């Protein structure tokens, strides 16, 4: 109406950290949010994920883009800011406030050994040697978020997730969905007025967990 705010949720993650499960759960709770999955976009597609993001932020309808890519490498976050900042004036008028929220899927204190152990067994449980090999490449390129310097200092806010083996029958992606919701209620009350009920979060996560694409 007068000064609408849009949000782009940028994961920093490697394969199998739970990005799509968490974003699917969120989309299941908030059907108006736009979940754009890089895995669904051809490498020779006319519109790539950055183009599809801006297109999915034009209407007064569309406030949230779930940007579903690993962005394990620093340059992959730089691309997002530069490309979107650079094409924003093509589509959005000067009343649109755009915020980038990092969703950090890999704790600061996690070792590569435990990162590998958790994500690899998630994904195995499709030549086996080449799925392993692609996962390794995203880990080799992984540069932890560093909001003290370019480009990560352009984030408006960071949400720190956990990456654990499941304990006490609590999947860490479900723990992570709750963190994101609690964080948004606190720090962006206009995005989520009041929480979904706990059982609706559980059911929406159950839907995401048992998704067989
Ligand atoms: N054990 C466990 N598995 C999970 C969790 N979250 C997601 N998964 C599963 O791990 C696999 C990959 O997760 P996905 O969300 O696709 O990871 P992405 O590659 O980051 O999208 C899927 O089979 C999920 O069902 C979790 O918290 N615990
Ligand atoms: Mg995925």
């Amino acid at each position: 109406l007068s000064t609408t705010t849009k949000y782009i949720f940028v994961p920093i993650a490697t394969i199998g950290c739970g990005k799509t499960t968490v974003f699917n759960t969120l989309n299941n709770l908030f059907p108006q949010w736009t979940h754009i999955q890089n895995d669904n976009i051809s490498k020779k597609a006319k519109l790539k994920i950055c183009d599809l993001t801006l297109l999915a932020l034009e209407d007064d309808d569309q406030s949230v883009v779930l940007f579903d890519r690993n962005n394990s490498a620093s340059r992959e976050r730089r691309q997002i800011f530069t490309t979107i900042d650079q094409k924003r004036d093509e589509h959005l008028d000067d009343t649109v406030d755009l915020k980038y929220i990092a969703i950090n899927f890999i704790p600061e204190d996690l070792s590569e050994e435990e990162l590998w152990d958790i994500t690899y067994n998630r994904v195995i449980q499709l030549d086996e040697n080449l799925v392993e090999s692609v996962m390794k490449g995203f880990i080799q390129r992984y540069q932890p978020i560093n909001t003290s310097r370019s480009p990560d200092d352009q984030f408006d806010h960071v949400i720190h997730l956990k990456l654990s083996k499941d304990e006490n029958s609590s999947k860490s992606s479900l723990e992570n969905v709750r963190i994101i919701i609690d964080d948004l209620v606190q720090n962006f009350p206009d995005l989520i007025k009041e929480k979904p009920a706990d059982e609706l979060i559980n059911e929406c996560f159950q839907k995401a967990l048992d998704y067989k694409p």
